[PDB]
């Protein structure tokens, strides 16, 4: 289940030896209360027992079920909430809401009704309830949390039990966080082989983008450190590995993924996409290998060590990255580019999900890489009758040679592209939460060994130590929540 040993060491300290930490956090609302779990679950619990607040809270509350709820329930939730919170003569009637959003909230619809609505209400509640909560008892245990969340959770903490897979630097372990029992993949990279190859950019890069980004269509880090040896890192553990093991290895006779699979694990690859866009990177190395799939069926993106974080006032950026047959026409031209060529290697992918072989090359055909580049340049791509009019033309629009045509992220979004007739079936509302079921299940499907085969100085020393930052907030707070340990401590008397 979980050792004992370290289970133990998981105890609220008393309060004396939290001092410190007041001064090196952000005690915005918006950070604190909003976007760490354990922050949001504590200010909860002040609003629900300190009861002139309980008309916030329950408004609050129905505007985030009524978001993620599906389409034949929305009309009525509609109405309910209205009547609820927004009448005069209600009883849990929200005075402090101000005439104008009062009056614009009851009445139409649309695809984003009560937004407004639910910015004038965290507004409100950032004011005298989260000033109130600061003097309370609920804060003050956020503060025991935050402590216990950074003391030192190293090598010892992590059991490895059997091989996922293996790296150009080392291999990809299955492990377990020895207090809680909960299950990750641990990532190796070995340092000697990553000095005398020059890998310490491409890590560190990698690094960085997986601490930053929380997103549900991207793998995430919970921690990151050293041993004598290694450089590790802890994230997302993905079960059903990748996508293109999928395609090919499982039916022989008849590969090739039905069309509304397709269509799906492409809607969540644009979602990942858009998470990475909107921060200015440009990832350069989506394809289906790269692609992973977990227990339930949903997918994330991987393998990050390729991008590049576009500066302050730089739209493009130039360089040779990739894989042959994924790279767009302006790439291997020489030009500068921007996330054009991620959309291009979109294109590729879901041609050889829905066919089972690539659009510039027949299945097992055997090209050298010069003569790939001039098929890339110059081809028509023809489209056998596996695919239907909508994916035809979606495949075309991501292929299109001229990047100042193709289809992708403007003006800060992908909705543009979420409107293609492809999506008609899809609530992109709702797969953004997590809430639709994938059309298919992973069934029954759950590595050959080979051996293994200079003294450092401080600049890879130092590098070793700013690599291994520790445990990252958000991930941590959501493994204490899921795995229990928060509703056994979190106890008064
Ligand atoms: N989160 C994960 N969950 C399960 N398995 C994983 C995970 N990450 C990686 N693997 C397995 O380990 C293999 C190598 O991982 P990864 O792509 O990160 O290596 P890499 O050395 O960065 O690859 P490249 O040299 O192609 O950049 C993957 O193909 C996959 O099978
Ligand atoms: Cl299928
Ligand atoms: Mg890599």
């Amino acid at each position: 289940s979980r050792d004992r040993k370290y289970l133990a060491r998981l105890k609220l300290p008393p309060l004396s030896k939290c001092e410190a930490l007041r001064e090196s956090l952000d005690l915005g609302f918006e950070g604190m209360c909003l976007e760490q779990p354990i922050g949001k679950r504590l200010f909860q619990q002040f609003l629900r027992t300190h009861e002139q607040h309980g008309p916030a809270l329950q408004l609050w509350k129905d505007i985030e079920d009524y978001d993620t709820a599906d389409d034949a329930l929305r009309p009525q939730k509609a109405q309910a909430l209205r009547a609820a919170y927004l009448e005069p003569q209600a009883q849990l009637f929200c005075s402090f809401l101000d005439a104008e959003t009062v009056a614009r909230a009851r009445a139409g619809a649309g695809d984003g009704l009560f937004q407004p609505l639910l910015r004038a209400v965290l507004a409100h509640l950032g004011q005298a309830p989260f000033q109130e909560f600061l003097d309370s008892k609920y804060f003050l245990r956020f503060l025991q949390w935050k402590w216990l969340e950074a003391q030192p959770m190293g090598e010892d903490w992590f059991l490895d039990f059997r091989v996922l897979g293996r790296g150009g630097f080392g291999e990809v372990f299955a492990c377990q966080m020895k207090a809680t029992g909960k299950l990750y993949a641990c990532k190796k990279l070995n340092k000697k082989r990553l000095k005398k190859r020059k890998g310490y950019q491409g890590a560190m890069v990698e690094k960085k983008i997986l601490a930053k980004v929380h997103s549900r269509f991207i793998v995430s880090l919970a921690y990151a450190f050293e041993t004598k040896t290694d450089l590790c890192l802890v994230m997302t553990i993905m079960n059903g590995g990748d996508i293109r093991y999928h395609i090919y290895n499982v039916d022989e006779d008849n590969p090739g993924f039905q069309e509304p699979r397709a269509i799906f694990y492409t809607a969540q690859i644009v979602s990942g996409l858009e998470h990475l866009h909107q921060r200015n990177i440009i990832y350069r190395d989506l394809k289906p290998e790269n692609v992973l799939l977990d227990d339930d069926g949903n997918v994330r993106i991987s393998d990050l060590g390729l991008a590049v974080e576009l500066k302050a006032g730089q739209t493009k950026t130039k360089g040779y990255a990739g894989t042959p047959g994924f790279m767009a026409p302006e790439l291997l031209l020489g030009e500068e580019y921007d996330f054009s060529v991620d959309y291009f290697a979109l294109g590729v992918t879901l041609y050889e999900m829905i066919a089972a072989r690539g659009p510039f090359r027949a299945r097992g055909e055997k090209v050298e890489n010069k003569e790939l580049k001039q098929r890339v340049l110059e081809q028509a791509v023809t489209y056998p009758d596996k695919f239907s009019p909508a994916s035809k033309d979606f495949c075309e629009a991501l292929l299109q040679k001229d990047p100042e045509k193709r289809l992708g992220f403007r003006d800060g979004s992908c909705d543009g592209l979420r409107t293609h007739p492809l999506f008609r079936d899809i609530s992109w509302r709702q797969l953004e939460a997590g809430m639709l079921t994938p059309p298919f299940v992973p069934d029954s499907r759950t590595i050959q060994d080979v051996g293994a085969f200079v003294a450092f100085e401080k600049a890879d020393t130092e590098f070793f130590q700013e690599f291994a930052s520790g445990t990252c907030p958000i991930p941590w707070q959501e493994e204490m929540i899921e795995t229990g340990v928060f509703g056994d401590l979190n106890v008064w008397r």
